[PDB]
Formats: structure tokens, sequence, C-alpha cells
């Protein structure tokens, strides 16, 4: 019932194949699951106030490990700490997650790594046990929508990373939708885009 | 001759294992090579102003590709484009590169990814061809100094990624110094840090 949308592309559907496939997935998803809550997290939007692990955050977390009151932190630390935590709890609230990004230099875009930093939290999404770390979520589903220049066989670093992280925190069902290969064969744009658009709609009906 | 230092950690040597190893290495390197130019890029410092690939940047490149004059872009787009290029030229100008970062969630810090984005540039560090993409750089050397919570047999995503990018652009010599396992074995802190320190000084002497 709650679908979190992580939009990890700075542009809109008109400029982006990742975002276009996201939008056709979501139209199909909404029509198929009219009662589901759909929450959008646009990690590039200025309004989102995306936290970044930085000096103030690392030190806020030390200051709290030590035992300062959340009120001994600067206004700007308390804000970052609380914003970071909002993002973790948002993930925890979601039954399903859809992530949309382009492949940029064989890794996730910077703001997508920043979002991943919020979902890997000891005592929140995973825990330390005598047998090693163990997930703290179960029953979540994820869909990774990503556009690549070339054809990777789901074997690119970015999609493997997203899957490993999601698997670590207990998201065992990870689907992919990859819009690939148009940069290599621009003359197959209509055909590849059509294939991707129909796969997006179909995920809308089954995810 | 010219050593570029990429420090990708928000904290100082007093609070960071990878920064402490970096500083040991640098002290030993300057002693060994007093004539070499040592330029520091601290990706987290206030002064740095490193762009990330975002809407303003992408739309700037888009406008330039459409034939618009640099001077027609917004003042901040012009700043962003120029800074991004300055970063790429800095890498091209270095004979040797040392990168120092902690491992955060099996991957590099967000701003280190932002720095990799400035070094993997069609027409400056690699090129597309009929045979495949090919490097545009020759003769460089790299040292990757990274601290990890557990023991990765150089097999972690972050250091594999860093090695992948460097090799792709023509840097065939990529050395590693990994300060690992202290989070698992705090009682071994003294020994593990001393070992790392000796390797960092030895790299200063031989790199
Ligand atoms: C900064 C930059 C880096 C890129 N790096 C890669 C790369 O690692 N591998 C690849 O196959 N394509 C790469 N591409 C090409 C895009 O992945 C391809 O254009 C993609 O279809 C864009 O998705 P989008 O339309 O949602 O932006 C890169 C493109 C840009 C702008
Ligand atoms: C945000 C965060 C994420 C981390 N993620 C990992 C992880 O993916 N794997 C791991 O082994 N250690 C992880 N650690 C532990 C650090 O890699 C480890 O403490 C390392 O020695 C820190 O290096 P530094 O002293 O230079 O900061 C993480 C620590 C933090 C602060």
């Amino acid at each position: 019932s709650k679908l979190l949308v992580v939009k990890a592309h700075p542009l809109t559907k008109e400029e982006s194949r990742s975002v276009r496939a996201l939008e056709t997935f979501l139209a199909s998803y909404r029509e198929t699951n009219p009662s589901d809550e759909i929450e959008i997290l646009d990690v590039y939007a200025p309004e989102t106030n995306m936290p970044e692990i930085d000096e103030e955050l690392l030190s806020a977390w030390g200051a709290l490990r030590a035992g300062a009151a959340f009120e001994t932190l600067s206004e700007n630390q308390q804000q970052k700490v609380a914003r970071f935590n909002e993002l973790t709890d948002q993930f925890l609230s979601a039954d399903k997650v859809v992530i949309a990004n382009p492949m940029w230099n064989l890794n996730v875009p910077t703001r997508l790594k920043a979002w991943v930093d919020t979902i890997n939290v000891a005592g929140k999404t995973f825990q330390y046990t005598a047998e090693g770390p163990k997930p703290l979520t179960s029953g979540k589903k994820a869909l990774h929508i990503q556009s690549n220049g070339g054809f990777y066989e789901g074997k690119d670093f970015a999609s493997q990373y997203i899957k490993a992280i999601l698997n670590f925190i207990g998201v065992d069902q990870v689907d992919g939708l990859f819009i690939e290969g148009i940069d290599h064969f621009p003359d197959r744009a209509e055909e590849l885009l059509n294939t991707a658009m129909t796969k997006a709609t179909e995920y809308g009906k089954t995810f």
C-alpha cells in the first residue's frame, strides 16, 4: 500500500529516458493500485534539502554517541540529523520502492549515493548480531529503473550496488528495468524506447 | 613531478584513519621528493566549490551543444562549467595521483563520486572509437588510500570502482593502501594502525 518513489535524475520526462520510464510505470501503477499511497522523493530538488554526510553530520553523530543532548547541537546540525532520520524513517514506512536514475560513470549519481547513505543505518535497517549484521526489514519490494548508454547485462556496477544494498537491509525482491543501448545505436531509439515503455506499463500491473 | 592529492574525507588526521595515513604518506613523499609540486584537492573544504552533475550543469552543456556562446549562460552555469573543466585539467596536469577516503556503505563518499565525474570526460581523458572506448592519458600513477570497517581482500566495490575508472582513462599503475578491520578488532587498533603507518611512509619513499 505505500510506494516510495526515489527520483534520482535532475531532469524531467522530456529530457530523460529513466524519468520517462518512471512516469509510464507510475501511471500504470496508480491505475492498477488506486488505493496505494504514492510518495515522491526527488533527491535533486532544492526543496528536498538532501542531507550529505559531511563534517557537521559526522560530528553531530559523535556528539550524540558521546552524550550531548540533541539541543547542544547547532541549529544546522539538529536540522541535518533530523532530516537524515526523516529519510531513513520514510524508507522504513514504504512497502515498495521505485528508484530511477541514469548510469553516470559506471556508478550511481551523487544524490542517489546520498539517499543510499540514509537507508543503511545500524539499529534501523540492519543490526549487529553475534553471527554478523542482519537485516531489520522484511517483505519490501524494489524496482530499479535505470538508463545506460551501452548494453550491460544487469552486470554494471550501479545496478549491482543498488541490489547489494537493498539485499543487505532485507529487501530480497529487486526487479530491474534497464533502458539501454540507444547511445550505441541511435537509429534503434524508437524500437528500444517502445520496448522499455511497454515493460514499464507491465511492471505497473504486476509490481 | 606533479603530485595531485585528492582528499575525500570531511575530517582531519586527528579523527580519520585514512587521513592520518594520507598525511604520513605526504610527509614521507615531500621528504623523498623535495622538488615535486604537491597540489591538494580537499573535496569537502569550504574553498573547494566542486560542482556535481545537476540540472544547471546539464542544461549548460546542452546549451553549449546547441551552439550558444559560453557568455549567454547564467553566471552560475558559467561558474559551474568552468570549475568542472578546471577539475578535469588538474587531473590531466598531474603525474601522480593519491586518493584518500573512508569506505561508506560499500562505496565511495558522495564527493569522491563527484570528483570521478570530472575525470571521466569524452574528449579529455577517454574517447569513443570503433574498437571500443580508449584512454587519452598515459604514464600516470595512482595510490588509493582507503579505510574500511572490515576486511575486504581489495575486493570491495569502492576500491574496485576507483581502480576501474583510473584504468579506463589510462592509469595502469594503481597501488592500494587499505586500513581495515579496526572496527571489528578495536583491541588490535595499535598494531593495525602502526602497520598502516609503516606502509604509508614506505609508499612516500617509493611512489
Ligand atoms: C555524465 C555522463 C556519464 C555517463 N556515463 C556512462 C557510463 O558509465 N556508461 C554508459 O553506458 N553510459 C554512460 N552515460 C550515457 C547515459 O547513461 C545514457 O545517455 C542514458 O541513456 C541517459 O539516461 P537518461 O536519458 O535518463 O538521462 C553517461 C552520460 C553522461 C551524461
Ligand atoms: C556512514 C558510514 C558508513 C560505513 N559503511 C561501511 C561499510 O560499508 N563497510 C564497512 O566495512 N565499514 C563501513 N563503515 C566503517 C568505516 O569504513 C570505517 O570505520 C573506517 O575505518 C573509517 O575510516 P576513517 O577513519 O578514515 O573515517 C562506515 C562508517 C560510516 C561513518
